[PDB]
């Protein structure tokens, strides 16, 4: 019914609030805390290897919270061990990317990274301009939509629970789950007068195309 769906919305948003890693109020009030021209040089002078192993640490950490988010998600636990791993190893990464836009400031084109805010010149040492630019451009486009926490909660759930991932065994059951989440998302945008964000959402395939490029560069190192 309908009450079930309102419950599902509430259920999903609680799970995100508990597992958002960084509170929005902390990220917003620290927007004035910017790296000095000296501190950026410090990061710029580091080696690829140090810089890669730092970023890979923050990512793994972020993925832990995404995993904890998936576990609190209604229906996910009921799935088999195979489909759980299929959905996670495909989408955990994609969720992390979506989550990142909260840490992005469009006013000065900076991102929160290890305590302070800094532009993309901070990652010079990684040696991959195009990849970093992708991340910033993607976050910038998502930041203009002013995603609420609940919108992020519901959207990331749908990113993660997708019945189009190859190698699913219990496909029919993942469809059912996705379904209810789609409805929950649409219901809530209606309740909040935010139906507008749908047409402004990233096209399906974009998220996946980004991740696939990021994972390939990463596996090198
Ligand atoms: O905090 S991060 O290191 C970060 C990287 C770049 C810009 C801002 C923040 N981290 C973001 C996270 F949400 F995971 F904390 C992050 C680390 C590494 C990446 C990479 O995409 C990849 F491929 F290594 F996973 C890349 F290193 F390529 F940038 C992406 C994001």
């Amino acid at each position: 019914s309908l009450t079930e769906i309102e419950h599902l919305v509430q259920s999903v948003c609680k799970s995100y609030r508990e597992t958002c890693q960084l509170r929005l109020e902390d990220l917003l009030r620290q927007r004035s805390n910017i790296f000095s021209r000296e501190e950026v040089t410090g990061y710029q002078r580091k080696s690829m290897w140090e810089m890669w192993e730092r970023c890979a640490h923050h990512l793994t950490e972020a993925i832990q919270y995404v995993v904890e988010f998936a576990k609190r998600l209604s229906g996910f636990m009921e799935l088999c061990q195979n489909d759980q791993i299929v959905l996670l190893k495909a989408g955990a990464m994609e969720v992390v990317l979506v989550r990142m836009c909260r840490a992005y400031n469009a006013d000065n084109r900076t991102v929160f990274f290890e305590g302070k805010y800094g532009g993309m010149e901070l990652f010079r040492a990684l040696g991959c301009s195009e990849l970093i630019s992708s991340i910033f451009d993607f976050s910038h486009s998502l930041s203009a939509l002013h995603f609420s926490e609940d919108e992020i909660a519901l959207y990331t759930a749908l990113v993660l629970i997708n019945a189009h991932r190859p190698g699913l065994q219990e496909k029919r059951k993942v469809e059912q789950l996705q379904y209810n989440l789609e409805l929950a998302f649409h219901h809530h945008l209606c309740k909040t007068h935010r139906q507008s964000i749908l047409a402004k959402l990233p096209p399906k395939g974009k998220l996946r195309s980004l991740c696939s490029q990021h994972v390939e560069r990463l596996q090198i190192f």
